[PDB]
Parts: structure tokens; C-alpha cells; sequence
């Protein structure tokens, strides 16, 4: 369906078991979520933003459940101030930008 | 007209006439670029991004064209590794998000 962003595209995710809830975002790359403890083996990662760079770890294939489709998906977790869906789960998600 | 999310969405914006390489970002509330000089009436701004919290100029009411559309938006000018239109453009320009 469609969002206009005259608010920001927040929506409820399920990072499964758990909602969290998430920005999506065509101008990150990669997706970081906060708050969440997730699983055996992460890699070290380096994120970088605006105004410098993060240290966030990376567990990949993971269960995400969002706007009713479920993927398996790459999701760092870092000391982000919003969690984020970026490009790797929106092209998954088979969203796009119109006009 | 219709962006895949499969690469960066980046097209080249004319600020004030002047060609601009610009990423459509739906998770930037703001809008911000390098590289351009807009004036002496600007006021100054402290904008957080996921690294930090920089200062920038802000110009208000400034000319906007991306494919076919002028628009006037408020714009920060500052030290960006990548330029970006935020959600003040993307919504000034009748663009949305799709699934
Ligand atoms: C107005 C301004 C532009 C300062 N907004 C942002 O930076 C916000 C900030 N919040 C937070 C905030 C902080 C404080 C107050 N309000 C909001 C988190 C989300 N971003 C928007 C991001 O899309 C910004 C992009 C910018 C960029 C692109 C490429 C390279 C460098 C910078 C961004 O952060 N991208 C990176 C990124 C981000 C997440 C995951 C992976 C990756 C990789 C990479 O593309």
C-alpha cells in the first residue's frame, strides 16, 4: 500500500516473538535495530551516518515479520537512536519510491 | 518516476539552477547538501544523524526542480558525506512509498 511521508514511515515489526517498532528508510543502506538481544553469532560492524560512526553487531537470516509478509532478513543491532528498515529489507519487502 | 530500491535512489536535482546529485531519503525528516553556497541569510541549526550531532546553515524558501517539478523547501547547508532530500522535498514533490 501506499505512504505518503507527510509523517514518518514508522510501522510495528516483528523481529519475531517481537514487536519493535520501525522506520523505513530508502537512505540507509542496512537496517539497525535497538533494544534487542537476537542471537549466537554476530559479526563486528561499523556503521557510518551523519556526525560520525556506530559499532553495531550483525545477525543475519533472522525472522521478520512485516506489512503482513514475512522474510528472513540481515539486521544489525546498535546503539541507534530510531530503529530503521533499510534498503537490504525494503528491496526484500519488493517496496518502492513513486514519482 | 518509479525508484527499485535495489541501488541507492539518487537522482540529479537543480538547486537555484544548480545540478546536484541528491539520495531520496524517506527516513530523513530534513534536507541537507555540500558543496553549494546558498547566502548570508541563513540561520544556524544543530541536526542529529545516527552518528552524531552536526551544525548547518538553514536557508528557507529556496528553488527546488527534480524531474519536471519546481518546488520551494527549506534546505541545510553543511559538511555531508552524501547530499539528501528528506521528507520537507519528498512530500513538496507528491512522492511515496509503495508495496
Ligand atoms: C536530516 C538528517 C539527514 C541529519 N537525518 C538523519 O541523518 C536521520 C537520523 N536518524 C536518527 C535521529 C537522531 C537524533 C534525532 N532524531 C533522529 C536516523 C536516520 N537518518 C536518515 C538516514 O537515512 C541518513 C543516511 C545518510 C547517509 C547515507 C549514506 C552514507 C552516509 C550517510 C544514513 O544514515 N545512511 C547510513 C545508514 C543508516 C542506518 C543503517 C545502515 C546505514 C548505512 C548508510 O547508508
Amino acid at each position: 500500500p501506499q505512504f505518503s511521508l507527510w509523517k514518518r514511515p514508522v510501522v510495528t515489526a516483528y523481529i519475531e516473538g517481537q514487536p519493535v517498532e520501525v522506520l523505513l528508510d530508502t537512505g540507509a543502506d542496512d537496517s539497525i535495530v535497538a533494544g534487542i538481544e537476537l542471537g549466537n553469532n554476530y559479526s563486528p560492524k561499523i556503521v557510518g551516518g551523519i556526525g560520525g560512526f556506530i559499532n553495531t553487531k550483525e545477525y543475519k537470516n533472522v525472522e521478520i515479520e512485516v506489512l503482513n509478509k514475512k522474510v528472513r532478513a540481515t539486521i544489525m543491532t546498535g546503539d541507534t537512536p530510531i530503529n530503521i528498515f533499510g534498503r537490504n529489507i525494503l528491496t526484500a519487502l519488493g517496496m518502492s519510491l513513486n514519482l
